[PDB]
């Protein structure tokens, strides 16, 4: 594919970051970015 590293595994931490309001904007976007990069 375009790359596809561990994105599928990370999908749960990705979902967590996106949905979870307790994790603030900075935390969320940092996780999202790192996951998309990996």
């Amino acid at each position: 594919a375009v790359a596809q590293s561990f994105n599928m595994q990370q999908q749960r931490r990705f979902y967590e970051a996106l949905h979870d309001p307790n994790l603030n904007e900075e935390q969320r976007n940092a996780k999202i970015k790192s996951i998309r990069d990996d």
